């Protein structure tokens, strides 16, 4: 739990999310809790030339590490860990079937028991505002209050969880949630859920 | 036909299984009848660092090896094996469009003639009981009693067979009827199938 | 074009339609026109175990080599060799959307241009008969006089071609071509089409 | 920046592009600008035995080089190059999502905001016109003048950029987005859309 260990594994994540298909057109970025703030990953390069010096140190007064470049998306992984204490990993991409949804402006609803992995009976859409800005960090914040996952209209997903492992495998469960959804809701609308009791079940079972 | 060889091939067709895309999140257990009981996949391990030492051995009471934990869909492995006499390998997945199709909580009709492969005209549709409990044995039992492959509601798929490469094969081969139903439903429906009788030649030509 | 590099390159065929995803669930079969009859891949041997040595000579009279079991589908292969003498390669698969679009018993329209590749402004689809009967290869051998790729009703695609390389090439661009039909028409019914005329300047310039 | 460099950076583009799922059925070319023209691919020769010998280079008058035979669709490499002195690279293919939208006969619009990577708040489709001829050139061109990207109708997709990672990297980003315009217009019709203020504040961001 040295810094370049937790260096690689977000370069680990990377490359795995690519694996995945969840980052396609390269547009992910991941972070972890680290000191008082997190180190994420960087703008511009390219995840297959990432090294463990291209992670960059975000305090937790927003100041980035001098002569390095953070992710444009920074902010609303700071607004995560300050809303989500229990998180010590992020992971932002813009998975084809999440975004789809996102487009929609549509929560999934609980269609496979699975739902509950994120902590409820659903998965919500967090409304528009431009990247970068105070507007999404705060949309992000609330709705992250009780879900460890959400959608970002027009935009993509954000999962958070324990460790980049379990923030990782989150944010490929949603991803086929979403694809379940929309394949499903082709077909017919609505879409048959299981009901907050067998919800209930789940997750005390969980 | 040693433990060990068995053990190898459980993991073999773990590994096959998210090569093919049929264990997208992780979600898959595989079993074998051995001895009165069986072999299982565990709970907790990645697929990826699986050893043949990890494989859990459940007697024909339920009683687990000491000092490991077996899959949580253990009894409707068991139940499969008591249900279908002929079992010898079980695999269980959530694959994505199987998984779409148990959401509509529909059955697959005869589209192809290679729907006779799990032998019959169909593949079921068992209805929803939370995971673990008697009552979803209950219900797996009941659907395999005449089909060698069967959805789960709100779930996944349960295929049966021989040996595991067949198996795996059958698996693969309900996911692509799977598809082939969700494409061409969400063009026209009902969707248009070979009748009983050519289903009677196929299934006698097998 | 000894008999040994015709049935590496049946082999090589074999695995390149895995690669593309053509051959989902093993179903494809293989063959080139050799001598008086043709060189075909067997029934039974999962393609990543075929040698050399397991590909079969089925004569012109349809007598197979003893002790060898060529695919249960030789019949319209040897259907497509005489009902297309320019035709030395013949490639079947079950890929998803030809077999979708198969199901559907549509034939796929000038929707792109490259649907000019098998020969006119359209895709056929053979009626259904039982697979192995002399009935589908009547089908076959019809559908193929002014056609270089057919679907079969209920079944999938056999494409052929002057070799190997260019019967692949063509059954992956009819895949393209039924996907891209597919996608289309879940959207608008009818899919606009490029018009007679057009396609006559395409097949002239090509 | 001598001619090998560029060649072999060309061959990369294309083995990437493959690898991406963008060039289904080998459709792809590929060039750069050049001196007084440009290094394209060539017509014929399957990408994996492509080598730096196999580029052409075709000056400003058309006039290629001696022994070789460039893509059949150089002219509308040349008229992106002429239309848009900015762009240094041009990446052509048949992506199927892409294609798929260029059918239907229909711009992209604002369902994303990585729609501004092209340049404005769409991506156009610019009218079917014969491969090769001029008349498809002059639609090319027209359709580039405020826009980076073009579907072509019945066909395709063109992207240009100052190199080409960007090129590649945005005819990525162009198949996401018709594809995620697909999933959601299967859906709704029409699809949610950010306004033209908000495609604004996004391109003085960028």
């Amino acid at each position: 739990m040295e810094r370049n260990k937790l260096a690689r594994q977000i370069i680990d994540t990377c490359l795995e999310m690519t694996r995945l298909g969840l980052n396609q057109g390269t547009a992910g970025n991941v972070s972890v809790r680290y000191q008082d703030g997190m180190l994420i990953t960087p703008t511009g390069i390219p995840y297959e030339k990432l090294t463990e010096s291209h992670i960059v140190f975000i305090d937790g007064n927003g100041k980035h590490e001098e002569g390095k470049l953070p992710s444009s998306q920074w902010r609303f992984h700071m607004a995560a860990y300050q809303s989500r204490p229990d998180a010590n990993a992020v992971v932002h991409n813009h998975a084809v079937h999440c975004t789809a949804v996102s487009i929609l402006n549509r929560s999934i609803p609980a269609i496979h028991f699975m739902i509950a992995a994120a902590g409820g009976n659903s998965i919500p859409c967090a409304p528009y505002a431009t990247f970068g800005t105070r507007e999404l960090s705060e949309h992000v914040a609330l709705a992250l209050k009780n879900r460890k996952a959400t959608l970002l209209q027009h935009h993509g997903l954000i999962a958070c969880e324990v460790n980049l492992e379990k923030a990782l495998w989150l944010a490929h469960e949603v991803e086929v949630l979403a694809q379940l959804y929309l394949t499903t809701l082709a077909i017919t609308d609505p879409v048959p859920v299981l009901s907050d009791e067998e919800i209930a079940v789940v997750l005390e079972k969980f």
